[PDB]
């Protein structure tokens, strides 16, 4: 129960987020509900006014949430944020787990230019995973969001584009499951990493599950060098076994990166575009959860 | 000549038999209210409502927990008042002629997990689970499953340090022989592990019809407990489960492979079955099978 800026009304908690919890909230003058983000104010590594100057700077990009209002209330800091739909694995879910091919390649097109979008002002997302992902809401039901700048990292300097130095001996930031094997090897995670995750999103929406879920160990720690070794011990083309060649290429591609080249976006976008064009899909941008009754 | 205890709790018929002492429907003539009131012999050589209660105060605020109040003495009585809930799950399986639907084994599941683990979190383990302890809400919590009856709970961890209590043999079979895990059968102290496995019982059940161990007919409690035992270890789990979804099968496996004193991942165990019931094209809408009667 709060009131945050003489104007929000907080609602129920939704989720975690990266250094704060995801409430609902409404603006109580405009009827509006949105999503806010708490951080408390005495934390030792405060970083929400950080994530609010990343979101202004992003602003205008396709698929970046507004951000309403960043302030203090109580014993928190705050941001309000645009209220989006559903993320991609609630989605997921109300498609039965199954995506189409279709399905797939329109989202794939999508994400990949919201990550090059991230990338072009000057950071890295080091959380790409199907949670991060949510659809928009009405004139912007079909459009793709990424959210979360919370383990978000600048890899350049503004003024002269100077890539971030390589480094070992780093932490895992996102969600195990998805991170790159150089990630798990240590290694400072730059533009490739946050791609080679998302390929591995797109190999989940496919499969259901990747080979490297419900592994056993005897400590988180342990867990993520079991995942490490499971992916690395997994060829791409087992793992993307029966499934269109595009999915192993991208994946190759992603992998074979050095730590401070500029992916070829455009390529990878092309390869997932040509697939959809040889299958003969319309370009309608129906999604499987249009179909729903 | 009908029965009033006290001067202000006026009883109705039993409604169920608790572990030691019978539940009644009742009214508070002072507050007005229809209640449940569990019934103790005050003479009894082993009291323990006033405990009872005390776990019952412990876990209040817990969703899916009744309120209580302790009223001690009424003549030669123990008394406690209870929340009144709706029909059990054993009453709504013979209502729906004694099989449930998979989704509706599943929606149970989801929120049955979660209420053990409430259970475990408040440092208790509860060791009687069976359909007759699970209770669905009245009015407007109807979708809501509570748990309760804890006459055969015990404390299995300190709540500061969680120290586990410790292994031991030979301890007497107490609870409900048909759900009994097998180290139960087997005389090994009850931990977290063996509430699950009798939860996995409980879902077969109602799966099924019936455990292939039931109506198994001896001269003694003792020989008829053996005779399930024996029943329980030679039934391999895929036997068990044949014709069901594979999960039911992995639920169990995993509920049988946990150490002693190991924590369950009750997030994996509910994650298996709602991705199941999102596989199978369910809703999250809580329409149980005995809605649709
Ligand atoms: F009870 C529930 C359960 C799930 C729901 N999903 C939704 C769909 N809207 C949004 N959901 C979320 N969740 C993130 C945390 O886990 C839960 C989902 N973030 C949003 C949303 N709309 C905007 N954001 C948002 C916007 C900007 C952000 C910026 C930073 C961090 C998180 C950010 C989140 N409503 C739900 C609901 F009511
Ligand atoms: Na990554
Ligand atoms: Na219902």
């Amino acid at each position: 129960e709060l009131r945050v800026g003489n104007r929000y009304r907080l609602g129920r908690k939704i989720g975690s987020g990266s250094f704060g919890d995801i409430y609902l909230g409404t603006d109580i003058a405009a009827g509006e509900e949105v999503a806010i983000k708490l951080e408390c104010v005495k934390t030792k590594h405060p970083q929400l006014h950080i994530e609010s100057k990343i979101y202004k700077m992003m602003q205008g990009g396709v698929g970046i949430p507004t951000i309403r209002w960043c302030g203090a209330e109580g014993d928190y800091n705050v941001m309000v944020m645009e209220l989006l739909g559903p993320s991609l694995e609630d989605l997921f879910n109300f498609c039965s787990r199954k995506f189409s091919l279709k399905t797939v390649l329109l989202l794939a097109d999508q994400m990949i230019s919201r990550i090059e979008y991230i990338h072009s002002k000057n950071f890295i997302h080091r959380d790409v995973k199907p949670d991060n992902f949510l659809m928009g809401l009405g004139k912007k039901g079909n459009l793709v969001y990424i959210i979360d700048f919370g383990l978000a990292k600048k890899y350049r300097d503004a003024r002269t584009h100077q890539h971030i130095p390589y480094r070992e001996n780093k932490n895992l930031t996102g969600t195990a499951r998805y991170a790159s094997i150089n990630t798990h090897l240590g290694i400072e995670q730059s533009r490739r990493d946050d791609l080679e995750s998302l390929g591995y999103v797109l190999m989940y929406f496919n499969l259901g599950s990747l080979p490297w879920q419900g592994l056993k160990a005897a400590t988180k720690r342990q867990k993520y060098e079991r995942i490490s070794e499971k992916k690395m011990s997994t060829p791409i083309e087992v793992l993307c076994k029966g499934y269109p060649s595009e999915f192993a290429t991208y994946l190759n591609f992603c992998r074979s990166l050095r730590f401070d080249d500029k992916p070829d976006y455009s390529y990878l976008r092309q390869l997932f575009r040509n697939l959809f064009h040889r299958q003969g899909f319309s370009y309608d941008y129906v999604f499987d959860w249009n179909m729903l009754k």
